[PDB]
Formats: C-alpha cells, structure tokens, sequence
C-alpha cells in the first residue's frame, strides 16, 4: 500500500518526473506502468519466501525493478533499458539493523560509480 | 582500477564507517573483505555479457552486491545478509541514460521506503 | 484507476442511473456488481497482449464488458442479456487516431440504429 | 438493408466523415470498402444464432466491427486498427430493453475513457 | 473496495488505536497486517457462494475474521488469539432486514457479555 | 447460567425487542426458542475443548449463533438467517485483553460496515 502513484525522477534529483498507475497488484506484487509518445515505464515490486528445509535457516526476500522500453525506429529493433535491487535476511530479524544495509548500498552508488561501471572498470 | 579501499558507510549519510581491501581479481569479476571477531564484511564487482544469436540485441549487465555473515555464538546458527544492484543495457547504448536510470533507482530508495518495503507492503 | 464506482445510465443519456462497485482485481482485469431482488448487475474490464513472434507485428486488446441478468421465476428459466466491445492495436501505436476511431464507432452507434440492427438486415 | 453507402466520421462528432461503398451481400453479412492513397476502410455486419440442444434458451447475436490498414512505409511494415461491437440477447425477448442496454454502453464510452483504456487503467 | 487502511481499536470504543495495510487481494478475500515488537495484528475478509444444489435455495456466506500473535519470549512458545463473525443469507433477499439481524448481534455483545462468556457460564 | 430470558433487538440500540425463553441446556450448551405467527426465533451457545496434540498450546473456544426462519408463504419455500461469532485463546490467559479484543471486533462492525459489507466487496 506504497500509494496509487510511483514517482521516477530521471537523473537522481535532477528532474523529469514521472508519474506510474497501478495496472495490476496479485500475489503480494504490484504492477506500475506509463506509455509515452517513444517509450514507456514499468515498475514491479515482490516479497516472497524460499522453500522450507530440514534444518536450515528460514529467510524473506524483496526486490524493486525498474524497466524502459524504446519502441522501434528507422532500421534499429526495439531495445530496453533494465534496473534492480534485491535485499535477503533470516525471518524475525532486527528490521533496523537490515535497513542499515541497503540503505548504504543507496548512498554508495552515485554518478561516477555509475559511470565506472558501465566502463567495465571493476 | 576503482581503488585500493572500499568504504561502507552502514547507516547511509553521518554512519559507521568501515574499510575493505582487495584480495583477489579473477573473470573479470573481483572481491573485497574485512575480518572482524563477530562478523565480517565482504564485496564483489562483477560483469558479464550475454551470448551471441543470429538475430537478437546484444546487452550488458552489471552486479553489485554486499554480504555480512555473523558466526555462531552459543545455539544460534550462522546467518547472513546481503544487498545486491544489476545494470542492463545494450551494448552501443549511450551511457548516460543509463547513469540517469541507475540514478533515480538509487534516489527513490531511502529509509522510509525500506522500512515500508520491510513491513511486506506492496 | 478507474474510480471506485461505475455508472450504468440505462437507456442512454437521460435514463435511469445505475451504480455498481469493485469487488475484484486479478489478472489485469477489474469486475463490478450490484445486487437486485431480481436481477444483477456486472461490469469487468480486460486487457491482453499477445506474445513476441519471431518477425511479426505485436498486438494488445483492450475489451469492456456489460452483462444483464434476470432470475428465474415461474415456468420462464434463467436467462440474460449482454454487450460488449473490444480494441486492439499494435504496442507503438498513437494513441490519438485509435481514440478518434473508438469516437466515430461509439457515435455511429445510436437508438435507430439498435433498432435497425435488431432487424436483420444486414 | 442499411443502405448503399456507410458514413464514418473519424474523431467523433468532429469531422473527416469517409463513404464507403457495398462490395458484397451474402448469408445475412454486408461488406463497405474505400480504397485512399496510403490507407483504406472497411466495415462488415453479421447476424447469427448458436447451436441448439436440449432444454436451454436460444439466443441471438449482432456483430459489427471497424477495420483500418495502413501500408508499408520505409521500414516499418504493414499494421491494422480494429474496433467491434457484439450485441447477444435471448429469442422473443423486448426489444426495447435490448436496445436501452447497448445504448447505454454506447453512450458511457468517450475520450476519457479510451484515454483509460490505452493507459491500461482498469 | 472498503479502504487503504484498517482501523482497530482495542478495548472497544475510547480505547488504543492500531492501523493496519493491505497487502493482497485475490479470490475476492482481503488480508491486512502490521508488526510490532512483540506481536502483530492481522485481519482477513472473505466472500463465498455454498455448493449448488438443484431444486434448493442458494445463501451466500460472508466472513470476517481478527487475529493476534505473540512472539515467544523464552519457555512459553508462541500462541494466538482471533474472533470473528460470519453471516449467512439467500440470494436476493433484502438488504436491511439482514442488517438489522446483524446489528443487533452486535448490539448484543458487550464488556460484561464477554467477561461472562470467557467465564464459561452457558 | 446467563438467566431465563434473553432479548434480541432487531436493528441494534432503539430498535424492536424480542424476548427470548430457555428451553434447554445439557452439554454445556444452552439454547432459546420463541415461535410467531410468520418467523420463529432461535438462540444458541457452545463451549468445547480443541483436541489435544502431544507438546503444543492448548486452545479452547466459545461460540454464539442467531438463527431465524420464515415458513412457507404460497410459492415461496422456507428460508433461513443466521448471523454468529466464534472466540478462540489458550488456557490460563489474561481474561480482560481477549474481551478487549471482543470489543473491538464488535465495535468495527455497525450500519455502514454492514450494508457494505453485504454489497460483496472486499
Ligand atoms: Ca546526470
Ligand atoms: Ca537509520
Ligand atoms: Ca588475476
Ligand atoms: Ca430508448
Ligand atoms: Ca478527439
Ligand atoms: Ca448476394
Ligand atoms: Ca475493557
Ligand atoms: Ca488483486
Ligand atoms: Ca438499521
């Protein structure tokens, strides 16, 4: 219950807002989506559990994804652009401790890590 | 390259500081860690590409991920977190739309969205 | 979106109003009802895409849906009366000219024309 | 028996009215056509029952639909935009409300709500 | 359709309110949560039609249903504790009359009448 | 041991009494009858212990129904109401909190949540 609209703010705070609706919610999921003149967004979001063992550690696991699609033009085919996070903890942790977690991850990826990474500099 | 030392600032902004090392550089992939007497701290940067096929568009990804283990102490077992990232784009694709997607995928993300994310809504 | 409510006016503009209410939201779709001593009432919106073929043109069908029905009472066994229309464009399409097209076909339907239909002369 | 020509005014109530012409008159179904320089226009109408068997109610169905092709420019290939309308009501049955529902369809149907529907809002 | 939010107070009216989320919605149910340190609250709703029977009348059931958990806190293990109302009626019938029933259930029900019920006098 | 009588008003507070008479009480169970010239009212109570599984809480319930027949009327067949609520916790809890949650319960429900409520939403 995140809200009836997702925001995208392309280029971090920069600006170019952009506003999703629900298309569909089931199985603890959400659907966000919004079509434009030459692409369109998608937003997913998902909990789930992994399967039960003897006696192994029971753990919870989220995700957020980003998605944007081009439509075909000229002789280029059609091609998205994709982007997710995933955070994985035992069930009954401390929830603070987690978000400490994650939320560094957040503050860690900036512009130029960006633009490290897309020029394979590992 | 991307440095010697990595720092991981838990708590976002105004945190707890630590500090990992390079250990290993392989597949194009590499590692970080930090050995503590309760737990410790490991990273790894890694990048790939998808195989060829007669007719389809080629794409890039690009992983992020951090894990923290605690030992077993008395009758808890050992457990783990972590927070990964992905990245795909394609091959020829201009860079710095997909910096700006990346971008806005880490601005949304913040401690009121992890805690609701946490507390299972959708 | 789509309000929480949906309007049925009966006998085109200037009839009787009939208000139904969501119940139900699966698979893409959304259903609406209201109860009568005796008859009911429903509404249900669909979409659908279909799926990528290797060289063809990718298509997706949006359809609403009214559907009346009556209880059975007496000798006269249960029965029910219904309509419906359905579109569908390829994915990049204007969305502009696809409404103009929905406009003409909504405003070339209208109550002589019903009433011709219903005589069928083709 | 509607008529030698079939009038369809694109966007409404607005204007860009188009004339088709009869191609074809067979088994309770008629055909309009009009051929233009980079696209064309068709209409067809068609009447049927269903399949009879034991102890049910008979029923009956009025089809119409809208068909638009444009031809292949550049690179971009052939694509169609389709609108219909299906009417399905029992044997016997009042006319008067058959045509009250159906008009009341036609009615609520308008920009806002192909606007709704391109946006996959349900 | 019955809210973002659910408000539970508990010790009836004037007492300590708790607000809950959805989470999901699927075969025509609802299902709430919210967690807190040593408990958490959830809340289902339900609809559903009994089996079909010829020559019979048809009823409708109508569920809601409250439960609280504790977390274990060393030997005493975990336990729960819920309450809920179901109503059963024909299809069809009036709406108030079913009301009335209802609120005078409700009516019925109060400090005094669950002290003496857990005091298990019958 | 709740008395001799026990009074049903219909339509919650202000509404129209009915008093009902003890006819019967052997298993813990205790029941009243009332009969009218076109309804007859009934009222029922339950206690039981749930089954014993080998190292696990033990639970116990207690349970309440209303239940009210309309006789045959010409064509009309017989039809039925009911409307009852169900509470369930281990033995040897805190009374007072269960009947905090009892309130509660009973203080949701009421004129709106009911005539909603029957409208099958969800
Ligand atoms: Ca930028
Ligand atoms: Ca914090
Ligand atoms: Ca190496
Ligand atoms: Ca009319
Ligand atoms: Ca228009
Ligand atoms: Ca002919
Ligand atoms: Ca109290
Ligand atoms: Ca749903
Ligand atoms: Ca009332």
């Amino acid at each position: 219950a995140l809200g009836d609209t997702l925001t995208i703010t392309l280029g971090g705070s920069g600006g170019t807002a952009k506003v999703l609706r629900k298309i569909n919610q089931d199985g603890y999921t959400s659907e966000y989506y919004l079509p434009e003149t030459s692409s369109s967004f998608r937003a997913k979001v998902r909990h789930t559990k992994e399967s039960v063992k003897p006696n192994q550690v029971q753990y919870e696991r989220h995700n957020v994804e980003f998605t944007e699609t081009v439509y075909a033009s000229g002789s280029t085919p059609e091609f998205v652009r994709q982007a997710y996070v995933v955070i994985r903890h035992k069930v009954g942790d401390v929830s603070a401790t987690v978000s400490d977690l994650g939320e560094a991850l957040s503050f860690y990826l900036n512009e130029a890590l960006y633009g490290k990474l897309i020029g394979w500099e590992s």
